[PDB]
């Protein structure tokens, strides 16, 4: 059964700010999604110098990247903390007013990540996103969303089971089809993502002929 909610209204305004922006730069949105998943994968590693068995819903701590070109989604999975459906239906934090402002004064985009909000820098180059997520002792969701309006939070029982932690589906726009490139993943990766602390996997599918 799916709920939907309502975005505040600055993040609703923050939304249609990025999706249609002509920043020239637009590849900083993987550095911005790869160093969420870091943080996640740090909250989790953490979490278990105390408490050990809370890394025993998925032993592994990992980022993957996994172009899907029939599709055209660019998926982004770590084995991070993951996030509660309350984190999904509320929201983490205000970031996103104090980074509106910012821009107002003249801030640059690449600079969004300084206020917590760097999920949104994805729709520089995505019109719409899935994120799948599961955290210990919860369920396993999907949040979906389109830019601005409404989003849906659904209890996920039909996707593969992510053990724990978090994928979202970017489901790109047509003029930035290239980031289902290797090569082009490959050096955005190398270029911002340089001395991120966990593996970062990248998944190359030959499809059947
Ligand atoms: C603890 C996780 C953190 C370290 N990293 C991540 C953070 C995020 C992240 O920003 N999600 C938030 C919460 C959810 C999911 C996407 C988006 C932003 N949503 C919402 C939800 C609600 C609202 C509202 O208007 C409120 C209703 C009024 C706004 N936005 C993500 C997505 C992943 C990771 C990670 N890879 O693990």
């Amino acid at each position: 059964k799916v709920e939907t909610h309502e975005f505040t209204a600055e993040i609703s305004q923050l939304m249609s700010l990025i999706i249609n922006t002509v920043y020239s730069n637009k590849e900083i949105f993987l550095r911005e999604l790869i160093s969420n998943a870091s943080d996640a994968l740090d909250k989790i590693r953490y979490q278990a110098l105390s408490d050990p068995s809370q890394l025993e819903s998925e032993p592994e701590l990992f980022i993957r990247i996994i172009p899907q070109k029939d599709q055209k989604v660019l998926e982004i999975r770590d084995s991070g903390i993951g996030m509660t459906k309350a984190d999904l239906v509320n929201n983490l934090g205000s970031g996103t007013k104090s980074f509106m402002e910012a821009l107002s004064a003249g801030a640059d985009v690449s600079m969004i990540g300084q206020f917590g909000v760097g999920f949104y820098s994805l729709f520089l180059v995505a019109d719409h996103v899935q994120v799948i997520s599961k955290h210990n002792d919860d369920e396993q969701y999907v949040w979906e969303s389109n830019a601005g309006g409404k989003f849906t939070v659904t209890l996920d029982e039909t996707n593969e089971r992510l053990g724990r932690g978090t994928m979202l589906r970017l489901f790109l726009k047509e003029d930035q089809l290239e980031y289902l490139e290797e090569k082009r993943i490959k050096e955005v990766v190398k270029k911002h993502s340089e001395f991120v602390a966990y593996p970062i996997q990248l998944v190359v599918t030959k499809e059947v002929e």
